[PDB]
């Protein structure tokens, strides 16, 4: 018979974050 | 009686990373 | 049979952004 849907899957990185303040 | 359970999910991207250092 | 597969997985945030422009 059927069986239940499985667990979550595991936890990429995200992009860069943008320049820093201006000097 | 049911069938096993299924897989684990897929593994998406985080946010993006916080503004660089002070120029 | 088993089970269809789960959800996906929770969404680390990106790196540090470059250093700021000098002034």
């Amino acid at each position: 018979p059927p069986g239940p849907p499985g667990p979550p899957g595991p936890r990429p990185p995200g992009p860069p974050g943008p320049p820093g303040p201006p000097g």
